[PDB]
């Protein structure tokens, strides 16, 4: 009852992954560079979500240092060790966390400004400069544990494969469900509903159009999570393959698996949208 | 003579259709919601065709309610019940035609407001308040009575298939040729000539700031039409396959519904781009 | 000798092809009839390339007449004899002939115009009046003598097949080499001679207050042959395929059929794309 | 062992000759146009449009001899060793000019901005005298290899136009050289270029963020994203040719038919010179 235990990624996706994974470098360390030097060196932080888009700057260039390494894994496995091979779990998953936790964060400030917009100035600068901090970094490297303990390579079948190694199938069942419910579930619901009340406040604000920092933000956000809903969508499909909920054919496991290494390579393109709404407005 | 077997729903269409519904169930829950939020229950509603707009947001929002249903039988055929089943099936062809209906209101609004725009301030106002509801949502429930006399669980070995079931293929057929005529021949007849004699009577006098409110309707409904038109050629082209007047084989019968199934997941979006104009326009 | 059997169409181009087929249908009735109302029928045609244009909204409500059969031949096959085969033919003739002769004809308007601005007015009106008739749809109405001639309905097998049958295949190579010439190059090169003479009296001047209304025709005549040029290519390397110079495999004179079909389909294109630049003027 | 590489699939041997085609049409007309407008009727105003004047020549030149590549794509090279050699030699003339001019662009660029007082004579230097000597002089110094290993391969019956060294060895450090001198070198001056222009634009104050290196960036940008995939698969197949990547014999296939596409793909750099001076962006 064990299913083709994973399939040799499509030839195709090995010189797939490693295209989107080579062109999303490119443009993370560009772009994200860029913006660390001009909104975090040269201090020209204007706003309040000019903060937060700073540090989605710094999570996402973290992430694209490691970039290269998914794309060596991609075409060959892994070579460069457990050490390193930890390394680069704990920095995915510290974006991972960081980058949708200071998106709650920039819609909790967008709620701040426009909601409260009378008495909220004091609380949006402890948001944005002492709480930003417990909030997005402290949580986000708190849920790099799992990667510290389990992240290790597993010397197989001429293979060395650098993934998430559990003691069983449940555990990865629990830690796919927490990465679905902390990094789309309450996230979104935080940002939903910021932006619900948001709607709800200023659709009748006269009709004069706050929807300035309002717009950016929003494109910010929606695009951010459509990248990273196909990939939700895959492995929440696979989490209920392994808890035995979906008792279909191997193949429909190995498919869903080609989904989820497609689409999370394609959910990486958040570490270029932060620059491009620079680039644009 | 040789009764064809439908194979199973590619693996692949098992994870794209339920992600392209979760796409639509979040873009429309958010974008319907915060449209019966903005325009029906802050009454910013601002013109006759804002009414017929928020009518087809309650009908999407009813939709895309059901819509995770629909992802989970893409998955895990139906484990929710007969009763479930029968309401899946009556809010879907309540949307269906209600949402068409309310087009086709929506071009005798302009119609009204174009053509004879210094008699028609009356009849668009008691159209757009009271004979919408006899003329949309009247048929829109007394037509999905076939739902629930007809759509009911099948359990097929392990697969319970969540359809309707009609006692003969000749009622399959008279169905569908029912769907492609009230969905798509009849609206669609009735919103070219209103949609024709108002370009005809926008030329022969040359008006303009309606012209203007006439974009954001032709969008809407070209959209909409645009979605559903592949799925009505599959339905059609099944229809006449099913009628033994086709007969190109099995395999053309497969890649049919396979068609069906993918350009239905697809026509949802639907939904979808009643709130995504009041986003662009 | 091996007689290269000619595989059937694939199950999704029945099913695809009669998608494309149904979209350009509905858009060119649409379209092109509200062109000839509007512009033609009420006279609003003040531009002299709108007459022209005109012409092209004429040709292709002609072409997507016939569009239907189209589709009906492409899911199952000629079950409306031989008269109208040929009628369809004809008309499929004319609209290829006439399109690309009418958009000769406003290239040669526009470097009329440009070109010699102070001369060509009365030049200009005795082309667009006289002279388009004669250079157009004569030309267009007697390189359809061929299928006056040899388009028949072969009831080879089951398949009532409908297309020009030549008595041998040196015949298809003329009759798709002088397509190819009188389609492509010798109006391509009539355009290009035109525009690129344009561009040298444009921008050897402070062209800016022509270098629109120019746009637009430039715009019609690159997105008609951007439709028409895979088709071309297809039939150009199937052209020599048939003198046996090519001379590859079966399997590509196969594959070199099944993209005449797909990209013939979506070369039907040209018939809606005049009246979606009357969208976005 | 050679993973024994002999199929262009069949698509690939009509997809390639229309990609070809549609780039030997652009080009032509945008790069002569080009070279029309700017280089024989002096409308050179700035020292990008004197850099952009020699991409146009590059890439004329190029697809001058873009229609052998699409003969050898579906037949194969039945014109000569001379003609292969000289189609050679174009090639890597184009491919390594066009990325210097375009480190030349931002070189120009970075002494407009950075350098905005005493950079008039070094940019009318470089744009008249030096630009010979390190764009021409080096794409002619690297088109060595083109005349000493170009030749055509009778081997079996298709007369194969390729580079054919005497070793693998070989292959791979001119493969290396290619990515360096073409992406990393080039790439690593333009991304220094424009990093300390953004650094000192940011700066100024009121220094439109974009000014005119909105053209330059929009234009090197796509340069690079048009040829990234192909260099991905290139640095992929020279690992390969290291007996670096063994992942089967299947998968250089895969790489060898990427490199096929994406290389054919990468010649929309040819034309991205004049559709930005048709968009003047």
């Amino acid at each position: 009852k064990e299913p083709c235990f994973r399939e040799e990624n499509a030839n195709f996706n090995k010189i797939f992954l490693p295209t989107i994974y080579s062109i999303i470098f490119l443009t993370g360390i560009v772009g994200n560079g860029l913006v660390i030097l001009v909104m975090g060196y040269q201090k020209k932080l204007r706003s309040m979500t000019d903060k937060y888009r700073l540090h989605l700057s710094v999570a996402d260039l973290l992430f694209v240092i490691t970039l290269p390494f998914w794309a060596v894994d991609a075409v060959a496995n892994w070579y460069f060790g457990n050490f390193l091979c930890k390394a680069v779990h704990v920095i995915y998953t510290v974006n991972l966390y960081s980058s949708v936790l200071i998106l709650a964060f920039i819609s909790l400030d967008r709620y701040l400004a426009i909601v409260h917009a009378t008495n909220s100035q004091r609380p949006r600068k402890l948001l944005a400069e002492k709480v930003v901090y417990v909030g997005v970094w402290i949580p986000a490297l708190l849920l790099t544990i799992p990667d510290f303990i389990f992240a290790n390579v597993s010397e197989a079948d001429d293979r060395y494969i650098c993934d998430r190694f559990y003691p069983n199938d449940l555990w990865v069942v629990v830690f796919q469900f927490q990465h679905i419910m902390v990094g789309l579930i309450l996230p979104g619901i935080v940002i939903l509903s910021c932006y619900c009340i948001i709607i709800s406040k200023l659709s009748h604000s006269k009709g004069h159009q706050k929807r300035k920092a309002l717009k950016t933000t929003v494109i910010l956000i929606l695009a951010f999570f459509a990248c990273w809903l196909p990939y939700y969508i895959g492995i929440s499909i696979d989490s209920f393959i392994l808890l035995e909920i979906i008792k279909q054919g191997c193949e429909f496991e190995n498919t869903v698996h080609k989904w989820i290494s497609i689409t999370e390579a394609l959910a990486f393109f958040h570490c270029c949208l932060n620059p491009i709404l620079y680039a644009f407005l």
